[PDB]
């Protein structure tokens, strides 16, 4: 039995007319046009030599209005050149037609942002990725690659989340959001940089749990239930986030009629092992579905 | 280790213009306008009493040009009704503006395309999914998401092959080409109707092999070969099926060193279980990713 649940991404076409190839001399990336105001990662200015430990505040110094190349695939001049953390805000005398209402948010761990993979400005695939609680993401990223965008959708604005910056050692990546900050403890250099430790999203994995009550999967259902400070004590010495519970989770407790404190009980002993039984066809407790999905993919409800 | 390999889904930009609203009466759903053409799915006819044995002949006859409703979230007016298969060919007096440069193809098993699911005429969110062996697809589809288009893209054209039609007692989902043929021996009405067996696709699990490969992940990697006519025998009888190589394949055996025969041996001993050992974080064979998705995903080749 399909349980209904797939990687859903959010429609691109909004997004895809927001896209533009940002040139800074002997490096290209992708850039999000919003408005007069166009935004890049701050590495494209760099040198290919000058990777590992940049000076950006001397780079951006040593720039010039003139010395931007932002072109559509329509060539934009650049008008003013600016600095915000890791971020690029780059004025240009044409204001993007098809700009969208949007809003610049912060992503948190747990929660899921669809991503528009570009490369030299001509957008190339689309995916969605959860926010690790280390604060990378399991995407699909090469070279060129950087300035494809996270966002998610609240009706008919969309929340721009993330600035694709980098590829960690273990194949995962990380960026940046809209205000300049990377997310974690990371830093836009070509160095190997200490990565904090990945956890179980709690919170999504009672979600994925409520996914195969609803699909009629409940054998690891048991009365027996884990109080949320028991549950949370618990995940603190293995590798699970603290479960902090939300409306959409909720929901599917009123809907299925399982408590939250019993899946979180089920959690604790199906980590042990799921003794040679399956969940919608997983042997492993899955953390890359949230309740707003489970919401909205089986139930209708957004 | 991320191995760098998502769901990745095609930019659904272009599909987006071309999705309309086309209502018959008490029911309503998605249909694609390209040029002066709109289609759609047969059932929309239907009147909700008669879903279980329609007389598609005799409610097309008992339809006129006026009687279609199409309606872009722009209203179209009906001039011309035809029925091809499964499908409507409904005649609209403009053409769309924003038609991209299309193709109509057949999808094959162990083949994947994009899908945009929809819902009144309003695209919702899109996802990728590989045709199965029992011509079945699992999809996220909800009541009113027929009419929601499956595509591939080569290049800047457009290959339209399915249109969502009907969910299975499983889960799964089938719909039909362009042609007006339904994938499989699915027909669209309201009956339980016999599946055939699901398989694991042979052409995609060497895929996911190779991409541990390129990945560092090669424990399960032995010298001894199975030849190909030996492997398509034992596929008859393990739910597996026939291995076809093809061009995509043989970049990746070059690529890695590592023959396809190899393999092929691999996967009889892996089928047997893992021995407790994971391969790109998971215990079982993975037939969802095509030899073109690694070659796209990770080594940048398409
Ligand atoms: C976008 O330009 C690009 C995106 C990556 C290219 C390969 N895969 C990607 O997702 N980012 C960079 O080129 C980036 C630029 C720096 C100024 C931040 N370099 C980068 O992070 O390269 C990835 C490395 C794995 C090389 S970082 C690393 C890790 C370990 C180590 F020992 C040295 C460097
Ligand atoms: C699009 O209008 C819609 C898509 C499905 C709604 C629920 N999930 C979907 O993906 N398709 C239908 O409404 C479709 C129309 C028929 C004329 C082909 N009905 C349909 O296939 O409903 C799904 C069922 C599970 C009800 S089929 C079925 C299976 C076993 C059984 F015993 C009876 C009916």
């Amino acid at each position: 039995h399909h349980s209904g649940l797939v990687k859903m991404s959010h429609p691109s076409g909004d997004v895809e007319a927001c896209m533009v190839q940002v040139t800074c001399g002997s490096m290209t990336l992708n850039g999000l046009w919003l408005d007069n105001t166009v935004w890049c990662p701050r590495h494209v200015m760099c040198p290919a030599d000058q990777l590992s430990d940049p000076n950006y505040d001397a780079l951006l110094i040593s720039m010039t209005n003139h010395s931007f190349s932002v072109q559509k695939h329509a060539n934009l001049r650049v008008v003013g050149h600016a600095m915000q953390g890791t971020l690029l805000k780059l004025t240009v005398d044409v204001a993007n037609p098809s700009t969208p209402a949007y809003t610049f948010t912060t992503v948190k761990p747990g929660a899921a942002f669809s991503v528009l993979a570009c490369y030299n400005g001509r957008p190339t695939g689309t995916f969605t990725v959860v926010m690790r609680p280390n604060y990378t993401i399991k995407g699909s990223f090469l070279c060129g690659s950087c300035g494809s965008v996270g966002y998610t959708k609240e009706g008919s604005v969309i929340n721009f989340c993330y600035m694709h910056q980098m590829e960690l050692a273990n194949g995962t990546h990380t960026g940046s959001a809209f205000d300049g900050t990377m997310y974690g403890a990371f830093m836009d250099k070509q160095v190997h940089q200490v990565q904090l430790t990945d956890k179980y999203c709690s919170v999504n994995v009672v979600a994925w749990l409520y996914a195969a009550i609803l699909n009629g999967c409940a054998w690891f259902v048991k009365p027996n239930r884990t109080s949320v400070v028991s549950f949370n004590e618990w995940a603190l010495a293995n590798q699970f986030t603290e479960f902090v519970g939300t409306q959409s989770v909720d929901m599917l407790a009123v809907k299925t009629g399982v408590a939250i404190e019993q899946l979180l009980y089920a959690i604790q002993q199906l980590y042990t092992g799921f003794q040679g039984k399956q969940i919608l066809g997983s042997t492993m407790l899955e953390d890359e579905f949230t309740p707003e999905d489970v919401n909205m993919q089986i139930m209708g409800v957004v």
